[PDB]
């Protein structure tokens, strides 16, 4: 069913959310467990994300081994990304695993290091948001990137092998709020189908 604004959820088992800020319009269509699909137009910032919410208790290794398998129609025009997105509390930690981006590669920031997983390579980066609207209201966090070197729209994400290379190289991780397939848009259009999306736990589909 179809959600134009700010709005949070759960649907087939799947938490979503739509979340955009003042101008242009967006259509986030909820479809078959983790699928979706997204319309935006001239917005500042949007995020379509469909994952899972956690009860902000335990720690990624308690909750286990994360992996995504995923596809996914992804035409921006401008500045977007095609990635596996979500927080930490204590530390407050927003994070990206980004496999696909519109004219710009994020986060221009320098490298920190590099992961090889799930078939490619990634360049990590540390950056620190400071006094900027966030999940637990306005306050300074830290983001962890890890950004592929070329374009991917469909694979396996092993999420959870980011971590452990996030924490390898001293990025200490708070505890699980959560981990969606994600589409932002920054001050672009666009639009992208995700026309498969399944989030594993162990083995474990939702």
């Amino acid at each position: 069913t179809i959600v134009t604004d700010n709005s949070t959820g759960n649907h087939d088992g799947y938490d979503y959310e739509f979340w955009k800020d003042s101008g242009g319009s967006g259509t986030m269509i909820l479809n078959s467990g983790g699928t979706f699909s997204a319309s935006w137009n001239n917005v500042n910032n949007i995020l379509f994300r469909k994952g899972k919410k956690f009860n902000e208790t335990q720690t990624h290794q308690q909750v286990g081994n994360m992996s995504i398998n995923y596809g996914a129609n992804f035409q921006p025009n401008g500045n977007a990304y095609l990635c596996v997105y979500g927080w930490t509390v204590d530390p407050l930690v927003e994070y990206y695993i980004v496999d696909s981006w519109g004219n710009w590669r994020p986060p221009g920031a320098t490298p920190k290091g590099t992961i090889t997983v799930d078939g490619g390579t990634y360049d990590i980066y540390e950056t620190l948001r400071v006094n900027q609207p966030s999940i637990k209201g306005i306050a300074t966090f830290k983001q962890y990137w890890s950004v592929r070197r070329s374009k991917r729209t469909s694979g396996t994400i092993s999420v959870s092998n980011h971590f452990r290379a996030w924490e390898n190289l001293g990025m200490n991780m708070g505890k699980m709020y959560e981990v969606a397939l994600t589409v932002e848009g920054y001050q672009s259009s666009g639009s992208a189908n995700v026309y498969s999306n399944t989030l594993r736990i162990n083995g474990n589909p939702l």
